[PDB]
């Protein structure tokens, strides 16, 4: 069902606020298949095995095979075989200790068809291990072009919320996060603040009336989720908060109360992740996700890496 | 070469600046399959006698398969076969009165891969036209993310130039219209002023210094275009305006004599083109683009469609 019911359930399953990021890039693909060549394909045998592999929908018949992919023929092949795997190392390695994943779009779209099936195998996966899915696209365009992204996020990868970005209206959130034809509904977050060095220069420099432009539109975002009937079905509009804009959290947490929020900063751009950013924020944590993703999926320990933060956030919730 | 120059030579051998857009849905597709499941396989036979659909890259094999289907072998593959065999039939009716031919992403992507296979097949098609090409895509996010974009559009399906918005700010332009470890410099048009109803909320109302966000966006776009060093390199950043924001048409082609702008709003959505829009932003005219989509696409007579819309706006040229 909805997700504002899968988030709370969860976090009461797992009790943290962990969002674990996976965005592979050519060099994480490039190297895992190194070292699972000199290594006997020692993680895609662990991967080949886990339970619920069987549930992905995207050229099962190669990537369920065992590795003699090598050159017995399927040459052409071996590129698709340890990006998916890859993907599914880090998330069997880590899902322990995540809320919800959140997949970047533009990781899986730069070769073209191929990143789409890893993506869309990764979406199955994570379904069928019901764990809550976040894909990070930052979509905008007019409505009848738009709802072919709603297309592609919510029935094609199944997933559970996408970030947006609403600069060229706030009525786009209306071929988002509902469906007439099939009478669904769907949430989503929208950004905010944006950890970008020079993020400042539009979401703060612009201003209504000495508000400045992030808070409008997260005034804008919300008055929209209200207008929508989505609380009410168990679905969201939240923010996009960056983990180094502290004053900034502390704003649209006092004066939002109850939003949910995701954040993302921690670990490569780091800052203070127990700042007024992660503290401030309590009782149904999972308002507030903090993304981790190349602090995770860049250790040579992911699983390490994973538990590591899951302590340091379930220390600080407190 | 670069975009300008590319611009420039194609507005001479040909005395327009319609773009057309190629947006195909649903409707599109299966209605393009059941005239030719009817009418023969007329525009189909069609294609297979142009002499560039022999250089494309993805399923060449299947998308040349004799004229019909004479039932055989795929049912996998017949929704591949004709979303691919309508858009090389649109270009192919449309190409000769096109100065720019824009893709919007999103009609490409809600299939999962098969579409992202069509669109490269369609890049590749135009490419070897020597097309000018958008994808309309709006792409952003931090700069590390962004260079996957940057790759999938420029390098992957080797596009002239892309939509952008720069909402986040300005430094992801670095990213996308610039590739150092090449050196090329790549085109872009920014979101200025978009065509959906409440384009206004933040585009209008939004300022700094008493000018609006647009007109700082449109701005600080420039001082980007001007730091990349874009115009030595026959590159730039341009600017979305949509057709029906006359008013502000006319302002940046006056305030920014010069810029490249890209105008979407003809035919699905109301009201004309002399209006004020071609007219409102004259210049030497590679530097306004007429976007007309549906109005072309969706009409029985595509090639008709293109003629008449071709023939408005020269006359409206002086
Ligand atoms: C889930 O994908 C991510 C995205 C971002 C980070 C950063 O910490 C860097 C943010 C910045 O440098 O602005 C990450 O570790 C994983
Ligand atoms: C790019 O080709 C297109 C695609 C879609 C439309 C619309 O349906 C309305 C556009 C709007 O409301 O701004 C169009 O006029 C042209």
């Amino acid at each position: 069902m909805g997700f504002k019911v899968k988030l709370e359930k969860r976090r009461n399953a797992i009790n943290t606020c962990l969002c674990i990021g996976l965005d592979p890039d050519e060099k994480d693909i490039e190297n895992f298949m190194k070292n699972e060549k000199e290594n006997n394909y020692n993680n895609i045998k662990k991967n080949l095995k886990e339970k619920y592999i069987n549930n992905v929908s995207i050229k099962k018949d190669i990537l369920l095979k065992a590795p003699d992919n090598i050159i017995r023929e399927e040459k052409s092949e071996e590129f698709f075989y340890f990006f998916n795997h890859f993907c599914f190392y880090i998330i069997n390695e880590t899902n322990k200790y995540a809320l919800t994943f959140k997949m970047n779009f533009a990781f899986y779209i730069p070769y073209g068809s191929v990143g789409i099936d890893v993506l869309k195998n990764v979406f199955d996966y994570l379904y069928e291990l019901n764990i809550p899915t976040i894909l990070d696209m930052k979509i905008n365009d007019i409505g009848n072009t738009v709802k072919n992204y709603r297309k592609f996020i919510f029935e094609y990868l199944k997933s559970d919320s996408c970030t947006v970005n609403i600069y060229m209206g706030t009525n786009m959130l209306k071929d988002i996060c509902y469906d007439e034809e099939k009478n669904k509904y769907y949430s989503a977050f929208v950004l905010v603040k944006t950890t970008n060095p020079d993020s400042a220069i539009f979401q703060k420099n612009l201003s209504l009336d000495n508000k400045q432009a992030y808070v409008i539109m997260a005034q804008e975002a919300l008055n929209m989720s209200s207008y929508l009937n989505l609380e009410q079905n168990n679905e969201f509009i939240g923010f996009v908060v960056g983990a180094n804009s502290y004053d900034e959290m502390n704003y649209i947490r006092t004066y939002f109360p109850n939003c949910y929020i995701l954040s993302p900063g921690i670990g490569a751009q780091n800052g203070d992740l127990h700042k007024t950013l992660t503290n401030g924020y309590h009782k149904s944590y999972e308002k507030i996700l903090i993304n981790i993703g190349r602090a995770i999926t860049k250790n040579p320990y992911p699983q390490k890496a994973a538990q590591m933060y899951y302590d340091q956030i379930n220390a600080i919730l407190k």
